[PDB]
């Protein structure tokens, strides 16, 4: 009964033309340890920001899900930093993920919008 | 970043002379999915079978959700285990075993060598 599944969150700051954006790529089944590894970089990225200025891209194309603890870490990060994001582009596949993006958008102050194409997402995002 | 750590639980019935025990090996950082893969096997074993052996030499720990599944399993089934040999290394794992022993109705004892453990286990 063993398993060696690939998972994690990649975080970076990317560029599209003359705009910088915060990029995430969530892969596999996320754990609390994954949120822990990513949190200091996120805190570094948002240092000094107290207004809705940030735009982010979150690629969930290879995301399987979140552990229970990870789901709580995620909500904690949203409660703590979410107001600082004005727009969030979600990149995934299918209508069920589109629907989940619309549900997230209802809950959040920043504008969340779903895409399948990165170039479309970046055009809207920045 | 990315990772692909090995984790899981091996379970099965084993022999020591003309005598049997339930063997567990806990590897890595255990998750809820690991507990769900393992539970139906544990139940079939208990319907068919008590003393057990738990190898923690390669155990890192349990996720929050898994610690809960684990406690749920101990509350349901631990009374059925009269003796539990914990196979591990070091005094921190021994201490953890002694703490577990205090909490539980069966006798839990720490060993470094499987052969020494099986002599006491059955
Ligand atoms: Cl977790
Ligand atoms: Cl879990
Ligand atoms: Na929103
Ligand atoms: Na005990």
């Amino acid at each position: 009964g063993m398993s060696s599944n690939l998972h994690g969150i990649a975080i970076g700051i990317e560029r599209s033309q003359d705009d910088f954006y915060l990029a995430f790529k969530a892969v596999g089944k996320l754990t609390h340890e994954d949120y822990e590894q990513m949190t200091p970089l996120l805190e570094s990225a948002l240092a000094g920001i107290k207004t809705p200025e940030i735009v982010a891209l979150i690629d969930i194309t290879e995301l399987d899900g979140l552990s229970l603890h990870a789901a709580w870490d995620d909500l904690k990060l949203g409660l703590k930093h979410g107001k600082e994001f004005k727009r969030v582009a979600i990149i995934g596949q299918g209508e069920l993920q589109e629907w989940a993006t619309r549900v997230a958008n209802w809950f959040t102050p920043g504008e969340f919008k779903f895409f399948e194409d990165k170039r479309d997402a970046l055009d809207w995002l920045c």
